[PDB]
């Protein structure tokens, strides 16, 4: 009952305020019962609550539905009352707003996604689909986030959400502890980082600290975002007074950092664990009728995992074993469905150096789907580096870029008219940057043609507006077919002064000629010389990997291992 553009077009006129906590609210009613249940057990109390905030200045408020979700009602069998529960919640919620602003609350299941868990993309993304669907009926005034500590399962969260409405305001929230990680890694500019060129409309944290641990987690976010900002702090650091749980934190000693939040370019202020009417009521005061700031978000190009962001501001080794579509072995296994030989391999370069990993799934036609999801998903998980996926045909890439659990860097698309923007696409859709490979109808073979090429993919990425997430690879060529390797030099050169990065398959160089170590080594040394940022290579290949760093030391990128006598 209120589009994203309304919604914004507020937010950009004022900062909001919003409510405090509500479980700790129905406590003090002497109701016990999970919160989401008092929508069918006790609509007073819950329309009571909503009330009190409202009262104590509220802008907006969120429906009585943190545990409204199938996966997690079925933990206290209620996996029924679902539908009900949220239409409730939401006309509960309606009913106390007034003219005001009504946000459907979801939480995060509670489930790990796999391996941590059980839970594979789908069934997180079907499960957030359900609830939002039944949000977006009722007519909230948007959807938020809160609490979640996995950027897949938030990822599946937001698509889904989105799947059910290109209108609806959306917020997505992640919670971290005072090291400045979610639960499974993420740090506030990875989580920024991959969910900015999301379809949501602002991001935000919640809960586990206090407004003081808070703030500098809150400015590392609202640095690599141009997105709305939202933030609801515990009240203060947790404490037992009678053991069992008791937030300190005043009602003037938390209202006092508002100030603080604001000038860090803050939209939306509320509070979680601990924070009350009371509270808000202060948050009114302090606070006021202000206009939000601005702050241009730190540009970036960074691809993630659920743990690591690995940022081109260094020499980034892309691990290339993972590759069955050349090792007739690999091939047999993963097509079998062998996931341990995968896992097995992703490790091992991780340990060797390898920063992130390029993983490519053989004969695309004959590999089970559902066997690349898995994967896809699994990886970044077991391996703790972000993956670039190798894939070609286009049905497989969108199954995958689904289920991937950060930001990829997504191998191939030529410069094809058709192919890029169809690739480009999927990007936007998902997330994530792409390795345009300089090549078209067939391989170019000198310097001058591959820039005809990177020129041409220029005019095409520009036209989507796409140029800032995309690395070059100017197509390296066997020795042995009269490949010239110096004309891929002179373009790694030209590419990298145009101020784009780029990476190379290695390995083609020498594919057909002994001692491809040495070919390798020697066309790596002299790339980078050349401004080479990357490429695909054998991290196993020590004398590759020890070479490499030497030639790093020396060129002034890196530093030394300690000198000696």
């Amino acid at each position: 009952m209120r589009n994203r553009r309304e919604v914004s077009k507020l937010l950009s006129e004022r900062v909001l305020l919003l409510d405090g906590a509500y479980g700790t609210e129905f406590m003090k009613y002497g109701y016990d019962d999970l919160p989401e249940e008092l929508n069918i057990k006790a609509p007073d109390v819950v329309l009571k609550v909503h009330r009190s905030y409202i009262e104590s200045g509220s802008d907006v408020i969120l429906t009585n539905t943190f545990g409204a979700t199938r996966m997690k009602l079925r933990k206290h069998g209620l996996e029924d009352k679902l539908d009900p529960i949220v239409r409730n919640a939401v006309r509960i919620a309606r009913r106390a707003a007034g003219e005001k602003l009504v946000f459907g609350d979801i939480g995060p299941t509670g489930e790990l996604p796999y391996p941590l868990g059980s839970t594979l993309f789908e069934e997180f993304y079907e499960n957030f689909r359900e609830t939002v669907e039944i949000m977006v009926e009722e007519g909230v005034d948007g959807i938020i986030f809160e609490t979640f500590s996995d950027i897949l399962e938030l990822k599946a969260a937001v698509l889904a959400a989105r799947e059910v409405s290109r209108d609806v305001f959306l917020i997505a929230h992640m919670t971290f502890d005072e090291k400045g990680r979610s639960l499974t890694g993420t740090d506030p500019a990875n989580f920024a980082i991959t969910f900015d060129e999301l379809d949501i409309d602002a991001l935000g944290i919640n809960c586990s600290l206090g407004p003081e641990e808070i703030l500098p987690i809150f400015q590392e976010l609202s640095q690599y975002t141009d997105k709305f900002l939202v933030v609801e702090p515990n009240a203060g650091k947790p404490i037992v007074e009678n053991g069992k749980t008791v937030y300190p934190l005043k009602p003037h000693d938390f209202a006092v950092h508002i100030d603080s939040y604001y000038e860090l370019g803050v939209n939306i202020f509320g509070g979680c664990c601990g924070t009350t009417p009371e509270h808000v009521k202060l948050f009114r005061k302090v606070l006021g009728n202000r206009k939000p700031l601005q702050r241009k978000k730190k540009r970036i190009f960074a691809v993630s995992s659920p743990s690591k962001l690995v940022t081109f501001d260094h020499f980034v080794v892309i691990g290339e074993r993972i590759n069955p579509a050349g090792r007739k072995k690999l091939w047999a296994e993963m097509q079998k469905g062998n996931e341990e030989i995968v896992i097995k391999e992703a490790k091992t370069q991780v340990e060797k150096g390898a920063e992130v990993l390029d993983v490519n799934f053989g004969i695309e036609s004959q590999i089970d789907v559902r066997y690349v999801e898995k994967i896809v998903q699994t990886l970044p998980y077991v391996s703790n580096v972000p993956l670039s996926l190798d894939i070609q045909n286009v049905d497989l890439t969108e199954r995958a870029l689904r289920a991937y659990p950060g930001r990829s860097l997504f191998n191939s698309a030529k410069v094809d008219e058709e192919e890029l923007e169809m690739k480009i696409n999927l990007l936007k859709k998902y997330g994530g940057t792409l390795i345009v490979l300089l090549m078209g109808k067939d391989v170019p073979k000198s310097f001058e043609e591959r820039k005809e090429y990177f020129e041409k993919a220029l005019k095409i990425l520009e036209r989507h507006d796409f140029s800032d997430r995309v690395i070059f690879d100017p197509g390296v060529l066997p020795l042995g077919a009269e490949g010239k390797p110096v004309e891929v030099l002179k373009t790694i050169e030209f590419i990298s002064s145009k101020g784009f990065n780029t990476t190379v398959g290695l390995s083609n160089l020498s594919f057909g000629l002994p001692d491809r170590s040495y070919y390798n080594t020697a066309f790596l040394v002299l790339g980078i010389s050349k401004g080479l940022s990357s490429a695909i290579m054998n991290p196993l290949d020590e004398t590759l990997m020890k070479t490499l760093n030497a030639t790093l030391v020396i060129l002034e990128k890196k530093e030394l291992p300690r000198a000696e006598v």
